[PDB]
C-alpha cells in the first residue's frame, strides 16, 4: 500500500505528451549502440522508454532534434548516477569521486586526459552541442547545475550507508541536486529559447515558485523509489521517508502519510506559483511558469513507469 | 639542499609589489576578528602576510579596496584548505565531503540552511561583492573555478593517504585545480576590467600560456613545499616530486632535479606565451598577458616565505 500524494486538485492528469516521442526513443538506442553506457540491453530499454517518452511531457513544444539533444543528457546524467553512484559501483565513495573528478575536468574546458569510462567524452560532445545552441550565460547555468550535482552526489556517496546521519534539513537542501531539476530547467531554457535576468531570478515569486518545483520532483520520486530501493540489499534509502522516519519514529506508513501531506502542500505552493507568474509581466516570467509547470507535470507522470513500481 | 629550479632566465628578480601591502594586511587582520577562520593568532599572522604582500605582487595595480577583496577571497580559500582539506581535518575525505558541499549550496545561490563553520557566511558575502563588482559572465567563471576546485580538493583528501595510487597524468589535470590559479586569474579579470571573448579563450596561444603558468603554478608550490608537508607525521605528500620518484624510481633528488628541469621548460614556454600575446592584437590579449605574467611572479615569489622554508 503506503500512502501517496494525489495531486488531482493541483496537477491533474492526463499531462500533455508532444509527438516525438516514438522517433526518440529510437534514435536514443541507435546513439547508445554507438556510446555504449549501460550494461544490460534490459536496462537499457528501460531508460531509454523513460526518458524519450518523459521528456515528451516535459518539452511539449519540443522539435524532434532538441528533445533528442535535451533526452541524451538527461539519460547520460541518470546512466551515470545508476551506474556508478548512490554505492551501484564498487569502490566505495572514491571510486565515484575520481569519475566525477573526470567529469568535473571536462566541464572545465581544456582536454583532459582520456578516461577509460565512456561517460567524460559523451559529456564532451553533449556540452559543445549545448554550447552552439545557448548564450553564454544560459550555458554557463547549465555547465554550473551539472558541477552543482556532481558535488551532491559525492555527499549522497558518502552517506548512504548511514542515511540516519543526515539531518533532515541538510537532505531537502541537497536532494534538488541529486534529482536533477537544475539541470532539466537550465537545458529547458535554453532549448525553449528564453532567459531571464538576474533580477528576475531574485524575485521572491520566482524563487518560492523554483524551490517548490525543486522540492516536489525530489520528493515524489523518494516515494515512488522507495519500494525499489529498499529490495535491493542495503537497507533503507537516503531519502525524505527514511529521514521522518527517524525524526518522528513511529512507523514506515505515517512516514508516507507525513510525506505525501508535504508533497499536497508544496504542489499547491506550485501551483498558485505558476498561476502568479502566468498572469503576465515580462514574457520571461510567463513561459518560465510554463517550463515549470510542464517539468512538474512530467515528473509525475513518470512516478508510474516500469522504472518505479513493475506492474 | 634538493635542486630548484632557476628562473633568471625567464622571470627575473625583483617582482613588483604594488603600495598597498601593509594597510591590506592590517584590514585583513581586522576583518578575522570580525570572522575568525584560523584557530590560532600565529598562524593567522603568516597566512595574513603571505596574502597581502602576495596579493600586492599578483595585482600591482590594484586599488586598496579591490585588493582586499581578492586577498579575502585568497585567504578565505587557503585556510579553508589548510583547515579541513588535505587531511588536516579529522572526519576523513567524508568530512571534508560534508564542509564542500555546503558551499556548493553557497555558490548555487538561493539560502541553505545555517551551517556551525563560519566558511559557508563569509563566502556568501565575498561572492555578494564579487557579483555587484563583476559582468555576469565573469562572476560565473569565478563562480564556476571555486566549484571546480572544491571537487577537486574532495578528489584529493581521497588520495593522500596512498599518494602511489595517483597516475601522473591524473595529478597534473587535477592539480591547477587545488593551487587555485583559476580562481586568481578570474578574479583578475573582474578586478583589472577585463574579458576575453569565448572565441579568444579558444585561441591556441591564450590555452598554451594558461596551460603553463597553471602547471608552474602548482609545481614550484609542490617542491617549495616538499619539506614543511614532509616534516608533518604522515610520509610522502602527494605532489610532483613524489610521483616522479614512485615513476622513475631514483632518489628524491633525482626527483627535484626532473621536476626542476619541468618547471623552467615551463617558464619558457610561458614567456615565450607571453611574449606572443604582449605583441599586441586585441587589447584583451595584451592585458591578459600582463596579468599572467603578473600572477606568475607572485607565485615565485611567495616560494620563499616563511610559509614554506622558515628561515
Ligand atoms: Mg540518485
Ligand atoms: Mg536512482
Ligand atoms: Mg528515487
Ligand atoms: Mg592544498
Ligand atoms: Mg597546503
Ligand atoms: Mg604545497
Amino acid at each position: 500500500m503506503l500512502p501517496l500524494p494525489d495531486f488531482t486538485a493541483t496537477f491533474p492528469e492526463p499531462f500533455p505528451a508532444g509527438p516525438h516521442s516514438e522517433r526518440t526513443e529510437h534514435r536514443l538506442l541507435d546513439w547508445l549502440e554507438e556510446h555504449p553506457l549501460l550494461p544490460s540491453a534490459k536496462a537499457k530499454a528501460v531508460l531509454v522508454n523513460i526518458t524519450s517518452h518523459g521528456a515528451s511531457r516535459t518539452f511539449p513544444t519540443a522539435d524532434a532534434d532538441d528533445l533528442l539533444l535535451f533526452a541524451e543528457l538527461l539519460l547520460w546524467l541518470t546512466a551515470f548516477d545508476d551506474v556508478h553512484a548512490e554505492g551501484n559501483g564498487v569502490g566505495g565513495p572514491a571510486a565515484l569521486v575520481d569519475r566525477a573528478s573526470e567529469l568535473m575536468l571536462v566541464l572545465a574546458g581544456g582536454n583532459p586526459p582520456r578516461a577509460m569510462s565512456p561517460f567524460p567524452a559523451v559529456l564532451h560532445d553533449l556540452l559543445a552541442r549545448f554550447r552552439a545552441r545557448a548564450s553564454a550565460a544560459a550555458y554557463h547555468r547549465l555547465a554550473a547545475s551539472l558541477r552543482d550535482t556532481l558535488m551532491a552526489l559525492v555527499w549522497e556517496a558518502h552517506h548512504v550507508a548511514k542515511p540516519e546521519g543526515v539531518a533532515l534539513a541538510t537532505y531537502l537542501a541537497m536532494r534538488p541536486h541529486t534529482v536533477f531539476i537544475k539541470t532539466i530547467t537550465a537545458a529547458g531554457e535554453i532549448l525553449l529559447g528564453y532567459e531571464l535576468t538576474d533580477t528576475q531570478r531574485a524575485l521572491a515569486a520566482v524563487r518560492n515558485l523554483e524551490t517548490a518545483v525543486a522540492n516536489l520532483a525530489g520528493w515524489i520520486n523518494d516515494l515512488a523509489s522507495y519500494e525499489r530501493e529498499m529490495q535491493r540489499g542495503r537497507g533503507q534509502p537516503l531519502s525524505l521517508p527514511t529521514l521522518l522516519h527517524a525524526r518522528h519514529g513511529g512507523t514506515i506508513e505515517e512516514a508516507f502519510t507525513r510525506a505525501s501531506s508535504m508533497c499536497e502542500n508544496e504542489a499547491a505552493v506550485a501551483r498558485r506559483g505558476i498561476t502568479h507568474l502566468a498572469h503576465a509581466s515580462p514574457n520571461a516570467l510567463t513561459a518560465h511558469a510554463r517550463a515549470l509547470e510542464d517539468i512538474t507535470r512530467s515528473f509525475i507522470w513518470h512516478t508510474s513507469h516500469a522504472r518505479y513500481q513493475g506492474i
